[PDB]
């Protein structure tokens, strides 16, 4: 019993070395090679575990129900149950048996082939057959493909079928101008270290009709992931890349020959899309004939994922951004169906997944406008659009009377001289008697600032805490919860007023904005947005009063219909619109000289069919989200009542 304690420790140390992948330490715990002792030397045990466990990608060896007895002055037997993870799943309920050896002072293990796998005897071999699973598709709300696997034609050249130095240099220029490729880059491709004369060096993937093939140009059909919308949904969908050896070490169920989602929904739904590897893990005898099947199951393809996205709305929303920095979110506000999640500028997902040069990839990362950012999931200051919420809160707690006129003379105002040089600014001084309808049409920041200070921080945060601030939305998109300020108290009348017109320490991403503003399409009920089609419509009752909704929405119509409304350019559509524009100022967020973001909110006040929140980040002069909304508003109005 004094030595049985060391035997149970030796078996525990041996399993840990196998689990940790250090087969040399596990082999050094075995006795000398002899009959009725260890069956192989330390190096022979190392090369057998490295072969068998390495082939099946064994990871996470865990044991239980250990028992170590005695049988002689040196023969102590042990037994335990174990489970392990392989390329074909978990191998559980394994019965292991063996004997330890207590000689001299230390206790070792009489190694046997049955300690690799239970029923292995002598010179038995192990074989592994696998069949890769087909990756599932990502489809929109009407079944249109957003991410699928198809047969893409690949362009490539064979250096031997080119020329001889003089005739070769002519076809390189001929094959470069007929496919829009840099002639200096084609020579770069056939100059890689892996290239041989009679090899097919791939160049690009033709996404259309195949032109004329010069001397040495060949087209080979290959299978790969394809994104029909390309840039228009690259941030949302993402891309898949080659699976590396480090990916297999973290999850051996992955197919070494397959693709893995690197970003977007391809990565978020990688498990459901990649399926399960089929095949058989069996123990053969010395000749190679099967004698024991450890694991076997049929290949299961990946499940399709159906989104609430409208492909025609996703493409239109992205194209309307004209390559500028910004994003657009379109929802059906009564249910929360995310119709479009566009972010601009964007990258080419087909280029990323079908091989891309380190220059084009560095161009994406060195781009100042940062196309890799999912801007619909990035928090921004809401802008003057937030005045809708501030007004609704003031109407609910009785601070704001819709017909009461505040006297606002000039273009600047401050509470007292304690504000120093800071003054809430105004765009027009033509209306000195300002009511709620006037303040929403002209976007009067002074009105919102005075009513917020009159409301007070306590009453303002009471209505704000009824929204989704600090909540993690149940969406497969990585985002941080919205915030009112950095701390739980403004501790500043200036910050309280700035938050009043949506320009304080507020941080709300476009998706969360569409969630908050949905109260104006559901009589004060907040409807959470959903991206997966089969999910249930979750809402939140009594966020703002229905009395406030029936007061603000008529004024939001006037933001479009009134001749001095900030969204009057949208009245050309001739459709029922309720809108609220916004322009936020960001001063040296990193460091600059003054950048401003443009915002637009709009929805149908008659049928509540659609809702839209578009924005431009670091906008150019005379550019805005309202300028670019006619096309998307037209489509959403006709197709979503
Ligand atoms: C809300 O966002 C308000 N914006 C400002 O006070 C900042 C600003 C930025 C550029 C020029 C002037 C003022 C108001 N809303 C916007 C808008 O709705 O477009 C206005 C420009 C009307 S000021």
């Amino acid at each position: 019993t004094q030595a049985v304690e060391a035997g149970e420790k030796t078996v525990e140390q041996f399993v840990q070395a196998l689990n940790k992948g250090d087969y040399n330490k596990a082999a050094e715990m075995t006795s000398k090679k002899a009959a009725n002792k260890s069956a192989l030397s330390e190096k022979e045990i190392l090369d057998k575990y490295q072969n068998i466990y390495g082939a099946a990608d064994v990871k996470g060896l865990q044991i239980s129900n250990l028992k170590v007895d005695k049988k002689d002055d040196s023969t102590y037997s042990f037994s335990y149950k174990a489970k392990m993870n392989t390329s074909l799943g978990e191998l559980k309920d394994l019965s292991y048996k063996g004997t330890l050896d207590r000689n001299d002072g230390q206790t070792t293990i009489n190694w046997q082939p049955n300690l690799v796998f239970p029923e292995m005897e002598g010179n038995d071999k192990v074989s592994l057959t696998t069949q890769e699973a087909a990756r599932g598709n990502i489809i929109d709300r009407n079944g249109e493909p957003l991410a699928t696997t198809g047969k893409l034609k690949q362009l490539g050249v064979v250096p031997s079928k080119l020329g001889d130095g003089g005739e070769k240099t002519a076809n390189i220029k001929a094959i470069a101008s007929s496919f829009d490729l840099t002639e200096d880059a084609i020579n770069q491709a056939i100059s890689q270290s892996w290239v041989q004369p009679d090899y097919f060096v791939p160049l690009k993937i033709i996404d259309g009709a195949t032109p004329e093939l010069p001397a040495g140009a060949t087209i080979q059909e290959v299978d790969g992931r394809y994104y029909p919308l390309g840039e228009a949904a690259a941030q949302l969908i993402g891309y898949v890349g080659d699976i590396t050896a480090e990916d297999i070490d973290k999850n051996p169920e992955l197919s070494s020959n397959g693709k893995i989602g690197r970003s977007g929904l391809e990565m978020a739904f990688d498990k459901d899309l990649r399926g399960t590897t089929g095949g058989k893990l069996s123990i053969t005898d010395a000749d190679g004939v099967e004698k024991k099947v450890l694991i076997e199951h049929e290949v299961q393809n990946g499940k399709d994922i159906k989104l609430t996205i409208d492909a025609k709305a996703q493409k239109t929303a992205f194209d309307s951004l004209g390559g500028k920095a910004g994003s657009t979110v379109a929802t059906t506000p009564k249910t929360g169906d995310l119709l479009a999640l566009a972010s601009s500028p964007s990258y080419d997902p087909n280029k990323m997944t079908n091989g891309i040069s380190q220059e084009d990839y560095k161009a994406y990362e060195e781009n100042p406008e940062q196309p890799f950012i999912s801007r619909f999931a990035t928090g921004y200051a809401p802008g003057s659009t937030f005045k809708m919420i501030t007004a609704a809160i003031g109407l609910d707690n009785g601070t704001i009377d819709p017909n009461e006129v505040l006297t606002i003379n000039g273009l600047k105002w401050q509470k007292d001289s304690s504000w120093g040089s800071y003054q809430v600014t105004r765009v027009s001084s033509d209306v000195s008697q300002v009511d709620l309808k006037t303040a929403l049409i002209y976007s009067d920041n002074i009105y919102a600032a005075q009513e917020t200070l009159k409301m007070g921080e306590k009453k303002f945060r009471t209505g704000l805490d009824k929204f989704i601030f600090g909540e993690d939305l149940d969406l497969p998109i990585s985002m941080n919860p919205a915030q009112i300020s950095n701390e739980d108290s403004f501790n500043s009348d200036i910050l309280l007023a700035d938050t009043g017109y949506g320009q304080g320490e507020l941080l709300i991403n476009p998706i969360q904005q569409a969630a908050m503003y949905s109260v104006f399409a559901n009589n004060g009920t907040l409807v959470y947005p959903k991206l997966i089609a089969d999910k249930e419509t979750k809402d939140k009752k009594n966020v703002i009063g229905e009395t406030a909704v029936q007061t603000i929405v008529p004024d939001l119509r006037e933001v479009v219909q009134d001749v001095n409304g900030t969204a009057h350019s949208l009245s050309a559509l001739g459709i029922p619109l309720a809108a609220k524009t916004g322009t936020a100022e960001i001063k040296e967020k990193q460091d600059v000289k003054g950048k401003e973001n443009s915002f637009l909110f709009a929805f149908n006040p008659d049928n509540q069919g659609y809702m839209m929140v578009s924005m431009l980040e670091n906008k150019e002069d005379d550019d805005s989200a309202t300028k670019r909304a006619s096309e998307l508003l037209q489509y959403l109005n006709q197709n979503y009542q």
